DNA sequence: TTTTTT
């Protein structure tokens, strides 16, 4: 039983073939309105998002899954690493509209990599292969994570590190609408404080509403979720729950060469009945995708049985990761698998990073924000909850947790003064 | 520091 704000009506006919970027405060109804348009579109829509949890929340898959995109940045001079199977092309030409939720965490070059890969399959110079595309997200929440060495690599090509700095907006553009009804939260004394943490204009008197969060009793269990700034805090929290007793350890097996730096899974996956888990890969067959959460019910020597948040029981077998590297063969340069690891594609999920929690909704969260470092990271971390009564904090909410990004004010200025559009018009 | 492939 959902409301359609007057703004939501204003969008829809704009699409029936210009592109559109829809933004608005945390819990303004972006991710739900998105779900509703996939029905009322008449177009074959394919849904993807930068991270698996947000993707699961929106219906679809990660952007790297969808477009077979390797991890590192991709320049105009870099060669496309991966080719598409004939299924994934079927998926992409049959696609009429592409969606992207939590667009704010998407690097500029991802879009250009998606641009190039789509122009290639549609055999056209149309931007994106002439595929209408609509973007959901919010710039004043989390930006894309990049690692500085990656950043200078793209400073050679990009005047900025946000999704709108994609070079294909030199060949096309999008409209911009701001949904303005915050649904998820109801107390305005609350709501007013986050809108201000969002736009960097909050005062230490409004921050004194958030005094209650410091040091409240754990009413569990209905149990709490822990969302953190760093994985260090994540791994400790879940080891703290779960505990040392009644445990089953499952060790990774690693064929040859695969450095512990980039093993994408748990080395020693320790679990007990009733442990809260997340799945890390996609298996269409069984139906698990990377982001879904479950509850573990049956641990045998080689199969882990877990019942998902959606309801269906899965039997997890182990999954194998391959370390493909580039090497020299009979005077040929070729990606040869130099190793492999094999664990169950599961990890503990009583605690997740604030990054993985963007897009989600909760009734009782626990936040660990004493060491924030990204703009809008605090803002995401405490806008997840419907009510304040339901949030705990590891430290007081100080203004040192708010980090403004002035690239974002300029971007609003640019589009708000030019009729809510951005990029080349046609 | 934070995420992410077929
Ligand atoms: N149109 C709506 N009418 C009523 N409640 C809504 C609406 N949209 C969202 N909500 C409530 O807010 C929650 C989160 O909204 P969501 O769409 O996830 O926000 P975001 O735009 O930040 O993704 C939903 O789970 C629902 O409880
Ligand atoms: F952008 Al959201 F919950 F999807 F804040
Ligand atoms: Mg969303």
């Amino acid at each position: 039983d959902m409301i359609l704000t007057e703004e939501m009506q204003k969008i829809m006919n704009l699409i029936q073939e210009n592109n559109v970027f829809v933004t608005g405060k945390a819990g303004s109804g972006k991710t739900t309105f998105l779900k509703y348009l996939i029905e009322k579109s008449g177009k074959n829509c394919i849904v993807a998002a930068p991270t698996g949890i947000a993707a699961i929340n929106a219906g679809g898959v990660t952007l790297h899954s969808l477009f077979g995109i390797p991890f590192g940045p991709i320049t105009p001079y870099d060669r496309l690493e991966n080719k598409f199977s004939e299924y994934k092309v079927e998926l992409l030409l049959k696609m009429e509209l592409l969606i992207i939720d939590e667009i704010s965490m998407v690097r500029p070059d991802i879009l250009d990599t998606i641009d190039r890969k789509l122009r290639w399959v549609y055999e056209s110079d149309e931007p994106f292969g002439g595929v209408q595309v609509v973007m959901f997200g919010d710039l004043f929440q989390l930006p894309p994570v990049t690692k500085k060495q990656e950043r200078e690599i793209l400073s050679d090509f990009y005047d900025g590190f946000f999704f709108f700095n994609a070079l294909v907006f030199k060949r096309t553009g999008f409209h911009i609408v701001e949904l303005t009804k915050i649904f998820r939260q109801t107390e305005p004394e609350f709501i007013n404080v986050l809108n201000n943490i969002r736009n960097y204009q909050v005062t230490s008197d409004e921050l004194d509403l958030l005094s209650e969060l410091k040091d409240r009793k754990i009413s569990s269990s209905n149990e709490y979720i822990h969302i953190c700034t760093h994985k260090a805090d994540v791994e400790k929290i879940n080891a703290d729950k779960l505990g040392e007793q009644e445990i089953r350890n499952y060790d990774i097996v690693i064929k040859d060469k695969f450095p512990e730096s980039s093993i994408p899974c748990d080395l020693h996956l320790k679990l007990r009945v009733g442990a809260r888990v997340m799945s890390l890969v996609n298996d269409s067959l069984k139906g698990y995708y990377n982001g879904m959460l479950g509850i573990v019910t049956a641990l045998e020597d080689n199969v882990i049985t877990v019942r998902m948040d959606n309801g269906r029981t899965i039997k997890f077998e182990r999954y194998t990761w391959s370390n493909t590297q580039y090497t020299l063969k009979d005077n040929e340069i070729v990606k040869e698998e130099i190793g492999s690891c094999t664990q169950f594609p599961l990890t503990l999920a009583w605690a997740i990073t604030i990054h993985k929690s963007q897009g989600l909704t909760f009734d009782k969260i626990i936040i660990h924000v004493s060491h924030t470092f990204c703009p809008g990271q605090l803002y995401v971390a405490l806008s997840r909850c419907r009510t304040l009564e339901g949030i705990v904090s590891d430290a007081f909410i100080t203004k040192q947790m708010i980090i403004p990004e002035y690239a974002l004010i300029d971007f609003e200025r640019a589009y708000k003064s030019e009729g809510n559009y951005y990029g080349k018009r046609l």
